[PDB]
DNA sequence: GCGAAAGACACAGATTTCTCCTTCGCATATAGGGATGCGAAGGAGAAATCTGTGTCTTTCGCAACCCTAAACC
């Protein structure tokens, strides 16, 4: 049970709580942002309201999905100096990067790894999942969501 | 992931112009008559150019953000 904690913790009643979840993917502030040199670059920011609860959201799932241990972003107690380390001693180096890596990922594929990973989940919670860690850009019949960047859970 | 407002890509078909194709009318170098060769217009039927419509590509200043310093995404 997963909806329960939640409802508990910011005691939120019945009515509210389904007001929230199907308002929930429209409450983000689309602003631009200078470049360093010339241009611009494209951020959206949830509100207030929704960033508590996001944040309190990944607290329960930190301890229950595995992280390799060669990812070293957003990860407790490292960073850069700790990334450098492992080339600091080679001759030869390559580099690659991704094509607008954060908007590739979707419920379809998030629901999949899910799945495989052993854990089983109702499916009021695969509601309150899906409704709350995504973003729905465009009119309100796009159907499309993306997990964006600048929301507390996407990292 | 994608507003509005203009282009690119692919497929038809239409049309004016040019070029190929009869029909006969001179002609002229051999004393009139006959023959080989070429010029003149209608009447085709072919071909380059233009114009039409329908299917996607790009990417906004997009109700709804914080105000302490440095770096990365």
């Amino acid at each position: 049970q997963l909806t329960s904690k939640i409802i508990s913790k910011f005691n939120y009643n019945r009515l509210a709580f389904q007001l929230l979840l199907n308002e929930a993917p429209k409450k983000y502030k689309v602003y631009y942002i200078p470049k360093r040199g010339a241009g611009f670059r494209v951020i959206a920011q949830p509100t207030k309201e929704l960033k508590n609860v996001q944040r309190f959201i990944v607290s329960l799932l930190q301890p229950k999905l595995p992280v390799h241990h060669k990812a070293m972003a957003y990860e407790y107690k490292k960073s850069i100096k700790d990334n450098a380390l492992l080339h600091k001693d080679n001759n030869y180096i390559l580099k690659m990067d991704f094509q607008n890596f954060f908007n590739k990922i979707k419920p379809d594929i998030f629901f999949s790894k899910l799945e495989n990973t052993g854990l089983k989940l109702d499916s009021f919670d695969e509601n309150t999942l899906r409704n709350l860690l995504f973003w729905r850009p465009g009119k309100k019949r796009s159907t499309t969501l993306i997990l964006s960047v600048g929301a507390p859970s996407s990292p």
